[PDB]
């Protein structure tokens, strides 16, 4: 059994890591698929994002990180899998997630499972973490130390 | 007696046709108003979008297709109509549709009727259809043949 | 063309009346379907509800009032119609309404159209009006005069 | 790798079966936990519900059926599992599901996965099916044949 | 400047106390209104409910506890106040709370301010806390100690 | 006691004014925080927005207007306050608002209270007002006369 946990992960948050953990506890293997967007965004480049995920997940031996591009469903079936795990947090556009799940099931037969991230991590997102951190707000309890490290470096 | 069905229809989907059919069965006449957003393009020029809607609606003799300009409620009242029919699907920004429905009532006395599109077409949207076609996946069952016909050429 | 406006109207409100007025301007005729339900303890008896509805709708000559038993889709087709018109107000269980709409389309081909109630009557409900009224609060500007007359009577 | 699909299943529908199938494809073992309520009693007794589920899942050899009592999380941990799979349909009380998911994680470490049932099955529920069938409506495409058989008997 | 926080508080939770603290910080005075509906029954009589709120709010010198009677806004105005403070949690019927807020403004000029309860207390509710306790589970970290204390004496 | 009502107020609406009036009746003072935005195009320059807010608030002596930069919670604490009051109208992205509320509480101890805008102004927004007005529509009943004054001029 396997699941893919896709995202842009710019940077990975403890909400993500909470979801990676739950997928890794319930599936034999987990792949974190880093899907970079077209926009010249965002903050960290591709090796940094990988680095940040790897460093935050060394305690999950059945999880690995891969760069994706193209349809999530093409990548998923690439890994020889048929399931996606996605975290739900406050502000998640769940309707659009649901639309995409129904499209992905229809076009490739892939299932999407949704899981509510833990209350304490339920209000971080990559974008909101970046905004707040770069304005001198303290988000450090909500991101992994490998992320807090590069955030602080960026601050200068 | 008459209803307008506005949209960018870039391109028209079978979700839209579903709604056209409900509009056309329940009102004496229907006007599909194509309103081109100055921002974007889009993928299909005005003429194509007209042709696609026409060709997908020959089975509805009481429906006609018009290029809309300016304030939507202004277009509606210039057609002599006071009704708008709008489809609801998975991922519809319903809170916003409600706001516009209220604004439109207030400014011009135009009523908005909301209808849930059929479940099999509930996850298609023009943009998701495009993204997926762009990326290789198959959305032909969710789009009318005049569209698929023009989609697979506009991918060569 | 034709629409049915179903409900228990216990009692009818100016929210309902707004919806009625809007179905009536838009469809050739409207039937208000009063649904007796075995047996949600009601406040007013069947003919009181008929009466209040009738007395509050004297201004709409293409509207008439009937009792419905069983399936709303049976009642609708009984009237030679194929459309239902439902108001949306604050607190509407829209997800439930959507479920029933989809089921109703599937089992009988009947369309459900939803309309946003006028903002000033967006917060009335038969339930809340009853609860507030029976505790001596002033809901009179939210109900038709015929209903207000009956309400003061119960209050005694 | 195991998941519990809990519910009252009075009767099981094809939306449920869609969920069972997906659970069964993604986990090594699945337990359908039939959880009754010390209220009323529903439509079918425990044997009928067990039987209906069994007869509808003969094609999922890694799924078994069991009566449950008490906290869902106690039963889950009884099965040696730490996961729950639950379907989403229109209109699932999703916010209440989420509350329960968070409570369940907190008191027992149990994860809940939500997955959207197929569009064609997304408007059935046990309640609505029973309501519609007993009033003479055709829900047979939405329920397994072992369920349809028994409904037909009730319609006697 | 005063606010009322109304409820059945059967029993008071730390979700509630979180909300009291916020009302007590932002308003000079704060009346906790305990309203026991006729169908009150119930895991705690009025006296115990009062005691529990009293004992859980000694750290809030500007809050006091009273029995509410009748129209919620009648009671509010009788306290000389025109503000209600209502807590939001996962599972809150927010659409109905909105309806009531607007009815409340309309009838009595009472404003309702909604506040999100802290994430750690965002999934507790009086009935869930009882249900779980009743079935053996541990919710002691989500209830204040005067509640936990009296909760064990049900369980004997 | 004190609250901050933040926004880009481009331009201020009677929806805003209603919220201002309500915070001012309930807190000792209110500060309107006009937030600079380096992205979002925008229509009126900072001084016009201040002016329009000032001129539409002459009747609330305990309200004043300031420009904010950076974190809302920094602005709030800057004013010696710990409370933010936001309006809810139809179309508000409440989920996003709730995410920020939780984030703001966590990084700074600041509370966010939400209050439902009056029904008559429940469908104006700066964006929709601007879009309607610049296409020749009549939104004058939904904005303060000082704004209607400036909007006429732009309509040129």
């Amino acid at each position: 059994t396997g699941a893919v946990c896709p995202g842009s992960f710019d940077p990975v948050t403890l909400g993500h890591v909470d979801i990676f953990e739950r997928a890794a506890a319930q599936f034999d293997e987990v792949v974190v698929a880093i899907l970079v967007n077209p926009a010249k965004t965002g903050m960290f480049d591709l090796d940094e994002r990988i680095a940040m995920v790897k460093e935050s997940t060394t305690h999950l031996p059945n999880l690995r990180v891969q760069v994706g591009h193209g349809l999530v469903v093409d990548f998923v079936r690439s890994c020889g899998m048929t399931a996606i795990v996605k975290g739900l947090r406050t502000g998640t556009d769940f309707e659009y997630e649901l639309q995409m799940a129904q499209m992905n099931k229809h076009i490739a037969g892939v299932d999407t499972f949704f899981v509510a991230t833990a209350p304490r991590y339920s209000f971080v997102s990559s974008s909101l973490a970046k905004e707040v951190a770069m304005l001198g707000g303290d988000v450090s309890e909500l991101l992994p130390e490998p992320v807090n490290r590069r955030l602080r470096d960026r601050l200068n």
